[PDB]
């Protein structure tokens, strides 16, 4: 009845928070690393802090949404269609439609077909308490939108896009995708992405200090 409608409120929140996260990660100017290295002389500290504090609340959101789905309704039957409603209700912008879309079914790490309560459940404990792995192996998947297990710098461009929208161009696809195709020949494989942003230090520091604020 009325749960589902509100469910789904908790569901979209759960994504908001998802891309936030993933953007400080660097996964997608919003880094945690490069709000770290804006700061200056005798405060550098205080913004180590600072940064700590507020990824500390962030956690907890987690935590309470987490506690949440989970014993609370770990079952399983999210809709895309009532989902992909809400999210153009607030995230409007244009083909709304479609991003919601992608950026739901980013939580079918099996490719199951949908989405599960469990999906969410899971995916939340990822950032939660998983290690850096388990998150880019996350992070991977919301690129790999067709999930084919590999990543075209259209896929990315498209989710870049999905996200301008969202907030509020196109070009940094290519020097982002540049990165993670090693190989250069148009392709991403999850070995290829791990590596990269593992070699990277500013998606490396960043990853670092979210997960040590428990
Ligand atoms: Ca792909
Ligand atoms: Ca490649």
């Amino acid at each position: 009845m009325n749960l589902e409608g509100l469910e789904m409120i908790a569901v979209l929140i759960v994504i908001v928070l998802f891309v936030k996260l993933l953007e400080q990660f660097g996964l997608i100017e919003d880094s945690v690393e490069d709000e770290l290295e804006m700061a200056t002389v005798r405060h550098r500290p205080e913004a180590l802090e600072l940064l700590e504090a507020q990824s500390k609340f962030t956690k907890k959101e987690l935590q309470i949404l987490y506690r949440g789905f989970k014993n609370e309704c770990p079952s399983g039957v999210v809709n895309e269609e009532t989902f992909k409603e809400i999210y153009s209700q607030f995230f409007p912008q244009g083909d709304s439609t479609t991003y919601a879309h992608f950026l739901f079914n980013a939580f079918d790490t099996d490719h199951n077909g949908a989405v599960s309560f469990e999906d969410f459940i899971k995916g939340l404990s990822i950032l939660l308490r998983g290690t850096v792995q388990e998150k880019l192996n996350w992070a991977f998947n919301l690129y790999d939108i067709n999930k084919d297990g590999y990543i075209t710098k259209e896929e990315m461009l498209d989710i870049m896009k999905a996200i301008y929208d969202m907030m509020g161009p196109r070009q940094h696809v290519e020097t982002f995708f540049q990165k993670m195709d090693k190989n250069k020949d148009g392709v991403v494989t999850i070995d290829e992405f791990i590596e990269s942003c593992q070699k990277d230090e500013n998606i490396m520091r960043s990853m670092q200090l979210f997960e040590n604020v428990i």
